[PDB]
């Protein structure tokens, strides 16, 4: 009965997408789409198929097509996913002066970023990875202890986010905070 | 000036896709698309934007939008890629009886399959991989020698193709030939 194409779509936050609602029955009494998103109707055969441009999609949504055929009423849902890199990625303020032999805690804060299911927050010592974790909460915080050694000198520590959309057909988008320099003694 | 969305698309062989040709200039003297593909024109503002449904795309194509603005004439191309698993995947006919201690050659033939840039042909001994190679030519052949040992008994050999579209946002589609049993002595 009812069908929608694409059934799944990934688009940048605030973007637009074309959705086609279709129905296989001879005489559709009604065919349309239910969604609160700003919409515009275009024209194909008009009757068995309808095309809509959904615009300024700010967050995930599942618009659904529908058609009332004489045989029965059915629906078809399309899942829209919006992406955007974090609006802010920084390490919580930490004293520059740090006691040798004592423990220090790094805390990264990531505000925003979606889809969260593909966003990872990582803490680094120079170019080395210290911790990796899925981004959870708002802001998404990630923490780790670091035993201050003399080895830790002009070691710059940083936080990085990885929005990996490659499995969706796009790319990995990375972001980095300002570095933190450990001044010991 | 001219723009096209999507600028790149991957679709199954014989499928359809919606293409929107746009132009940023005030008064476009002309706006359209050049492509030999079966097309249908839908309607958005009509003037600065036009939508077309390209149908039954059988092979890769690069339809281009165009617009003649007073400022100048420009173009924008969209690259369409069609996919389809091989129409046939089999090992060249080989005698069932095979001399111990002598060399045997396996030869897989893969007819079709696209995009070829993501199709790999692999030869296997049971579930073990013996050879892997990008699919080249038509039919795409892949060969390997196998030193017949007594170890090679009711060893079934097979050929598999991997159409890896995961980097495009889809999945890996696999195909396998009939197995070949080595009857020695
Ligand atoms: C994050 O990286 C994107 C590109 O990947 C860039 O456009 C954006 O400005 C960066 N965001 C921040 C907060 O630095
Ligand atoms: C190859 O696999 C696809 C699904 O991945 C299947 O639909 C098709 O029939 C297979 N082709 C052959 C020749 O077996």
């Amino acid at each position: 009965q009812t069908s929608v194409s694409p059934s799944k779509v990934i688009l940048p936050r605030g973007g637009s997408v074309l959705v086609t609602c279709s129905t296989s029955c001879d005489q559709p009494k009604l065919l349309g789409i239910e969604t609160p998103l700003p919409k515009k109707e275009l024209l194909l055969p008009g009757n068995n198929r309808k095309v809509y441009e959904l615009s300024n999609v700010q967050e995930d949504s599942q618009p659904m097509c529908y058609s009332n055929c004489p045989d029965g009423q059915s629906t078809a849902k399309t899942f829209l996913t919006v992406y955007w890199t974090p609006e802010r990625v920084e390490l919580a303020p930490l004293p520059s002066w740090q006691p040798v032999g004592k423990q220090l805690t790094l805390r990264c804060q990531v505000e925003g970023g979606a889809p969260r299911a593909q966003l990872t927050v990582v803490l680094l010592r120079g170019e080395k990875e210290l911790k990796r974790e899925p981004a959870v909460g708002e802001p998404a915080e990630v923490t780790t202890t670091v035993l201050v050694r003399r080895d830790h000198h002009g070691a710059q520590f940083s936080c990085r986010t990885e929005l990996d959309l490659r499995p969706q057909g796009l790319e990995l988008f990375e972001n980095t905070s300002a570095p933190y320099q450990l001044q010991t003694f």
